[PDB]
């Protein structure tokens, strides 16, 4: 119980320290506020049925990111073909990394189970991170593939609960 929530906290806390320099100080501020709300929610038993799904996705991040990017590159092969923006290994690696970071921020939104803090804190972290990262190739498409790769690992009933969290992020990034 408390140890699986601590796995999620350790995961988010490790994301923040690794991405702080690249995501910029404003995004770091929003992320830490979200983590404190998440721990405030857990302490008071708020929206606790979303952690089990979040944990599955957290244990399967690399699988998810790999499946999403493979699906992204089949749909748009010019991205990784010569002359494409992810042909060079540096920039392909930056793509994969940035996709993994957008994924973990979405999973933070999932854990809260509440659209209010998702729009007032989580989305501000995603938008500020996007502003700090700058050019993120196929940003919107990659989130859709992250969503499909994620729902891939879930039963129909868990998918029907998780999809509205991806769709709220996708919509809000225009």
């Amino acid at each position: 119980g408390s140890e699986d929530f601590q796995y999620a906290i350790d995961m988010f806390k490790k994301f923040i320290e690794e991405a702080a320099a690249s995501m910029g100080p404003e995004a770091v501020k929003y992320a830490k506020e979200f983590l404190k709300l998440l721990k405030e929610y857990h302490k008071n038993g708020i929206n606790n049925r979303l952690l089990k799904i979040a944990l599955l996705l957290l244990r399967n991040q690399k699988k998810i990111v790999d499946k999403a990017s493979q699906d992204l590159w089949r749909r748009h092969p010019e991205l990784i073909a010569p002359g494409g923006i992810a042909f060079s290994q540096r920039d392909r690696a930056l793509c994969l990394r940035d996709y993994g970071w957008f994924l973990i921020l979405i999973v933070m939104c999932l854990v809260s189970g509440d659209k209010g803090p998702i729009e007032k804190i989580g989305l501000k972290c995603i938008r500020e991170m996007y502003n700090s990262l700058g050019v993120v190739p196929a940003m919107m498409e990659s989130i859709r593939c992250l969503k499909e790769a994620s729902l891939s690992l879930l039963d129909e009933e868990d998918a029907n609960e998780t999809a509205p969290y991806f769709d709220y992020i996708i919509k809000a990034m225009s």
